[PDB]
């Protein structure tokens, strides 16, 4: 149900859990008039118990703002400390391709007043700021929100729906003991994970949970839970359940990687290309990664991960992305493609020349000459 809030018109859709996420995604793409999704990034951890370095958070936010103009992404943070500051900075920079923030929450103070239009909430309890310029609300236990978020993130990572497709990234910041089950709801969801180190405790210890391969260790799991901020003790049954859940997590470990940012787009690209490699060795998701790189112009990672790999290249995918990169004024790429197998002795036919001449910014003097001539 479409709900309105006027408190930049920050508006939302109130769609409960256990409801078709494909319909929600399509009505969001059609209603908000939001440009075609290229990539999407999600922020899952919202635990204000651990505060990453303010300088670290500001640097990461600045890097994300820089990458937003080139790539074009969606923020899917959940509606404090360093997380709230990073979100506010990202929103303030988005207010000035374009990136949008999307908050997810179930059925918040003044809930009855909002469920009934100038919204008044002058308080000093789920406060929402101007960060959610376009939001989503759910009115379904936390299992409803978990399944809803997971299935939405799965659908936004659909196929072509020109092989058009987008990447999803879930970011944990020192997580939560139930965010671990939420991560179990995503390991089989065919979506990659990226974890930081200087964010907090649970992040730093997850950096070694799956990093150090041990068959079974519930005792060591509880020792880690009690070493990293022992705010509350746990029994053996819950720790054993979480250990079995870790065993399920480690079934597809390639989708997760750690990084200490206290010591940018490069790690996102590396994680995503590892995902496309471990998923399978095909030219198609390779083409996905290629297109992303060309949108980013990370020639180093492009040559190393995609082409330097043992995959054999050919004319078709290299051809499509060559037409994509030629017009895009990135010559280094064109070189990388022609020495990799692009045969412009037979690629470029008169048709492609007409198509290249048609793709000029009408503010170019060549276009003025062509217009006057015709």
């Amino acid at each position: 149900c479409k709900g309105e809030v006027n408190f930049k018109r920050s508006k939302f859709v109130k769609v409960p859990s256990n409801v078709a996420p494909s319909m929600l995604f399509e009505l969001l793409l059609t209603e908000w008039h939001l440009p075609a999704p290229n990539l999407v990034v999600s922020l899952v951890g919202e635990e204000r118990l651990f505060a990453m370095k303010s300088w670290l958070r500001d640097v990461l936010r600045k890097g994300l703002v820089k990458a937003a103009q080139s790539t074009g992404a969606w923020i899917l943070t959940s509606a404090v400390g360093l997380a709230r500051h990073v979100g506010q900075a990202v929103r303030d920079h988005s207010l000035a391709v374009r990136v949008v923030a999307i908050g997810m929450a179930s059925l918040i103070l003044h809930r009855q007043l909002l469920d009934g239009t100038p919204i008044h909430y002058p308080a000093d309890l789920c406060p929402l700021d101007s960060n959610l310029s376009h939001f989503i609300l759910v009115e379904p236990g936390n299992d409803g929100l978990a399944e809803l978020q997971l299935s939405l993130e799965k659908h936004i990572s659909q196929q072509r729906t020109s092989s058009i497709q987008i990447p999803v990234l879930c970011l944990l910041v020192n997580g939560d003991p139930s965010t671990l089950e939420r991560m179990s709801r995503a390991v089989e969801q065919a979506a990659p994970w990226l974890i930081l180190a200087g964010s907090g405790g649970i992040a730093d210890v997850l950096a070694a949970l799956v990093g150090q391969p041990h068959l079974l260790v519930p005792q060591v799991t509880e020792k880690q839970f009690r070493e990293k901020f022992p705010s509350e003790c746990f029994s053996w049954e819950a720790i054993v359940h979480w250990t079995e859940l870790l065993q399920n997590i480690a079934a597809h470990p390639h989708l997760l990687t750690v990084y200490d940012f206290e010591q940018l787009d490069t790690v996102i690209l590396k994680a995503l290309v590892k995902a496309c490699k471990s998923h399978s060795r095909d030219a198609q998701d390779y083409l996905d990664e290629l297109k992303l790189a060309v949108a980013w112009d990370r020639v180093d990672i492009a040559k190393s991960e995609i082409f330097n790999g043992d995959v054999e290249w050919k004319s078709c995918d290299l051809e499509e992305v060559m037409t994509d990169a030629l017009v895009s004024n990135k010559p280094d790429f064109v070189r990388l493609f022609v020495d990799s197998g692009a045969d412009m002795a037979e690629f470029l036919t008169y048709g492609r020349l007409q198509q290249l001449y048609h793709s000029v910014s009408p503010k170019s003097l060549l276009f003025e000459l062509l217009e006057r001539k015709h």
